[PDB]
């Protein structure tokens, strides 16, 4: 939709937060184990240039640990997802040493996210977040505080 | 906390629709029965000048319908609830003809409302809801469409 020129995805790689959340429909994250309720951990760069996300998600009434690999397409900010639906991640903006801003998309429903490298409410990071969302059509936006973000599933 | 001055109480009656909610806290709002998932129906401000709430509520597997009078206060913007707890409606703005922004406050935890009198996104409240909800400590905002907010409790 949006996209990140340039991108050095090697430079991505460490510690992440997942401050915010946003998505195109309610339902997507307006409940503790909503789909798009997923919660970076750290995002791992492979050598051929592929990005692996760990994550956590609660199901089935805990907060359970995931790992996902993104491959890498011809443009360098979109990655796919092996799976029986065709998504995509999109890095649309990150300044590598604070912030990064990405969306999941389908084939439709966006869900996107404010990341940061540190558990620190980041207002110029929520700035671009909030710009970045305007030419999206999203209906629910949550944001979490530094005492959450230190916890499992952000509770 | 920010309200309306000259406010004529008489002139909010009648249909009104949630267009957008945000709350301080994710779970006031991030769960079809969270507590602050109230749908507003109707206003009906009583001779003397108190506020009657028509409200649809999601709860125990259904859309239940609640009905709640916000009590005057010498100051025309807030009512106050008769309740174990000592709970505020604050009405921050309105145009009586299109929009109307209020809040419900405890003793804390907020949760305000973008109402409008038709089932239409109106860009020009919303932006008045988010400018007056830069002064708050928000941390979850949702919005509805058109569709959803012909349905009873906006499914
Ligand atoms: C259940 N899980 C194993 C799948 C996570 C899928 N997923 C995802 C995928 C690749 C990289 C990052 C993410 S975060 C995310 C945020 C919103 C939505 Cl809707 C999906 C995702
Ligand atoms: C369960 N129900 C009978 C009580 C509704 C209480 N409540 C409320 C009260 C008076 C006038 C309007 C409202 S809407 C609302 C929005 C958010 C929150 Cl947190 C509370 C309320
Ligand atoms: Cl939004
Ligand atoms: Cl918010």
């Amino acid at each position: 939709t949006q996209t990140m020129k340039g991108l050095d995805i090697q430079k991505v790689a460490g510690t992440w937060y997942s401050l915010a959340m946003a998505a195109s429909d309610i339902s997507l994250l307006d409940a503790q184990s909503a789909p798009a309720r997923v919660y970076v951990e750290e995002l791992k760069p492979t050598p051929e240039g592929d990005l692996e996300f760990l994550l956590q998600k609660w199901e089935n009434g805990e907060c359970a640990q995931k790992k996902i690999i993104a491959e890498k397409t011809k443009i360098p900010a979109v990655f796919k997802i092996d799976a029986l639906n065709e998504n995509k991640v999109l890095v649309l903006d990150t300044d590598y040493k604070k912030y990064l801003l990405f969306c999941f998309e389908n084939s439709q429903s966006l869900a996107c996210q404010c990341l940061v490298r540190t558990p620190e409410v980041d207002d110029e990071a929520l700035e671009k977040f909030d710009k970045a969302l305007k030419a999206l059509p999203m209906h629910i936006r949550l944001s979490f505080n530094p005492t959450q973000l230190e916890e499992q599933c952000h509770i």
